[PDB]
């Protein structure tokens, strides 16, 4: 009943500020919500070349794109056609801290995303300011309800140059715009986000994500 | 460069839990006494749907009494100025990031303030407005990776006598190169809403701050 | 390695102290290292009945029992006959902190486990001290190397009476006793741990665990 | 009930990153003056393969000078005593927990102390013994769910002049029923290793602590 199509278009605008550095980034993409896959082309419109690792932004560029089995309530697909919003904190191991918010609507065959991303206290010689990141590793988000609110936790890690890892704790709260959307029980979403291609300074980036929900062992087998 | 009696002009724009607002400030202080106060008026998005107290530390470390034996980073930052960025991490998962760009012209400090906040639970003391005041505090000032940083254990006193904790981390950066960094030291703070109309569209705010070196010196 | 047999026995003694409460717990179990499964009977020997939730103890009662595929280096199985030890911090959401450690050796077809578990700062009214826990949820541990030391991080959650969850961050460091045990790259271990039965005061508990390593999406 | 001059007897047992140790302490102090010192001797585990500094705040809040306008929980706990439990969360993932049970008879405080630590990085400043001292600090004392609790932003000064931060959360509980709880207040602390032998098998330790109510009261 979402009126979501097997093939959806995606438009996005992000505005934000990290360590005092302002930026605006536009995105235009497409995806398959029932296969849990999406991809997007991003262009930095203000603030480029970004003076920090593009990677920290990428998870902010929609859990509608996650393959849900029939036995787990899919809160995100049921939030539509109206939509939903999420709010996230990204707590990095060296004290960098970011918060982000997305309001997601839908017209026709298109999701519209209004994304804000603010961060500070990244050390000047850390991997983020020094642009030493290579990618996010795959991850598994733990989804559960806390005082009526769908919440997601993830231990994330950025692979660095030299092959060390730089850890980050995500916590996201998700809220349907309409009242009454039924809450799922405790479950998982596996993710893998990748930059497919980019120019030298990441002014232009092609992003891809794949996500699948599941119930853990022994169920996931 | 810094006068004993200074004025303060301020504009804040911000968004907390999806709610946009703009607040203007006009005040005065005595930089060498560590004192200031300001009148605030909500110009847009009023009355705020959340506790005004979360905003008050965002409304200038130039207003702190520094003794002779501690480098005063802030007073040395003028006339060019400095800026600060701060995370406010509340215990129920509410999180804000605030920043201020502070310039000077004649006897007046200008402050351009941004305040962004997410993840305050609908039933927590912030959205339910159960806050009474911040407790006084002692900020620990130190240097990390070349940057002057302050951490503070903050707490808001609540209706019903409990406290709601918040961890502050602020980075401070002089606009001019080669301003000399101080060593590890402390700044005691007391901030207080002296008065306010019913809905907090208008607020009179006061702060007192004194830098020190901890025991056994203090 | 040839040191690990398809059926292994387990002997275990745990001593610890939680919120000033001393206890000792014995255990005797069996597992199937290549199936990723094990099972144990535990008995409280001193300090029973425990005044706190038995669940906080259960992950302290051996990553050898995890099913590893061929394309991921299996540090745990590789570490025998000599063995390995691990040390873990359990940081619960209300300020309760536990520190646990196991030193694991092998004699014949048996793992011997020297386990310590210590805990402080559990609020008297919290679910641990009030015994409101029902079970750990299944979990996914992130395994990576930090400074030449194999490390696992896990977002764990205890399901509580009333349907809410009580959160805990695990961080475990694993150290082979010998130097020449090749380190794996970044990978995952799914876990599911379960108390199969227990008597009223948890003086006697039967415990079970199933674990499987994988490499995340798209492989799986 | 507490004398102006008290003896202190202590033993600590613990284990950091898998290394076991037993340490004995014999000291004296002046409870009403907030001053204390103690001679420590390593009895087992010597020489310690980690920074002795991480242990020193586990080696009694009765030794803090309280003004009359703040309820002194610790002194009011005696003769029966009290216990404290602490978590020490280091910025690099090192974490310790500690507990002390404190009793008294006549002129002597007795201490039964346990200290456990883990996940310190083999190359970090604790395992490499690159710490110099703790900075002075200010502990925020407040009541949470009927329990007196203290939070501190601690920092170890390191060789090379960086600071290694630690967050301390302590809860304190009187043994006897009905000890009245204080309002929100502060305790300034300064701890110092006065002298030590080469591998810290023997150490002289000193602390001074003074409770206060923050600005403006000073």
């Amino acid at each position: 009943m979402s009126a979501i199509k097997p093939d959806m278009k995606i438009k996005l605008r992000m505005e934000g500020n990290v360590n005092g550095h302002h930026f605006v980034i536009d995105g235009d993409g497409t995806g398959k919500p029932f296969e849990g896959k999406q991809s997007m082309d991003l262009e930095v419109k203000e603030g480029g070349p970004l003076p920090f690792a593009f990677d920290i932004l990428t998870t902010a560029f929609n859990r509608v794109f996650a393959k849900y089995p029939d036995n787990i309530q899919d809160y995100f697909k049921q939030s539509f056609p109206k939509g939903y919003s999420w709010e996230r904190s990204l707590t990095f191991e060296d004290g960098g801290i970011c918060i982000a918010r997305n309001d997601i609507t839908m017209e026709g065959d298109t999701f519209y995303n209004k994304v804000r991303f603010y961060g500070t206290n990244f050390p000047a010689n850390g991997p983020v300011m020094q642009k030493k990141t290579l990618k996010w590793e795959p991850s598994t988000e733990k989804m559960y309800v806390r005082d009526g609110v769908l919440t997601g936790d993830i231990h994330m890690a950025l692979l660095l140059e030299g092959n060390a890892h730089y850890r980050c704790d995500f916590r996201t709260t998700y809220k349907a715009k309409e009242k009454g959307v039924k809450l799922p029980g405790y479950h998982f979403v596996d993710h893998c986000i990748e930059i497919l291609s980019h120019d030298k300074d990441y002014n232009k980036v092609k992003l891809y994500e794949h996500a699948v929900a599941h119930s853990g062992l022994p169920d996931n087998a």
